[PDB]
């Protein structure tokens, strides 16, 4: 049926069939389209104060609790589907890795270099999909998979 990871939802809200990825965290309309040695991938981290290092180049200490971080991935999350913000930049400006200053760009990676959450997300994901909220040890991450 569906690219293993994907399951049939309803809207709570409206009653439609939607789809939800439960490796990925990915949630969408359409039915879902359906692995290489390496992906490439960025991500917007936001960290919260049980980050395994709670703090970044935004801030020497990172406070806010893993709820707080998770409203604005969320939030996040809604600007850049709706195309008020690209990714790019709110990874530049938000996310707490140093990879901000590449726009999140991690480079390219295998199997056993992430943590495991991250590395499932990522190489679940199609190119040019975005993730839906992941959580490791770091904090909470969206994941867009650009190669
Ligand atoms: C890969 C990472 O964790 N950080 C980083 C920092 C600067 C530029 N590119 C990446
Ligand atoms: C492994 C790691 O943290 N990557 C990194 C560090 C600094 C600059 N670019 C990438
Ligand atoms: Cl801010």
């Amino acid at each position: 049926k569906l690219p293993p990871g994907w399951e049939k939802a309803m809207s709570r809200s409206s009653g439609r069939v939607y789809y939800f990825n439960h490796i990925t965290n990915a949630s969408q309309w359409e039915r879902p389209s359906g692995e290489p040695a390496r992906v490439r991938c960025s991500h917007l981290l936001v960290k919260h104060s049980q980050s395994r290092r709670p703090s970044s180049w935004r801030q020497e200490k990172i406070t806010r609790t893993k709820e707080e971080a998770l409203e604005l991935i969320n939030g996040y999350i809604q600007k850049i589907k709706s195309g008020e913000e690209d990714f790019e930049s709110l990874a530049s400006q938000f996310s707490d890795c140093s990879s901000a200053k590449a726009r999140g760009d991690l480079g390219a990676f295998s199997r056993g270099q992430m943590q495991k959450p991250f590395e499932d997300a990522s190489f679940a994901l199609r190119t040019g999909e975005m993730s839906g909220p992941v959580f490791t040890d770091s904090g909470i991450h969206i994941i867009l998979r650009t190669e």
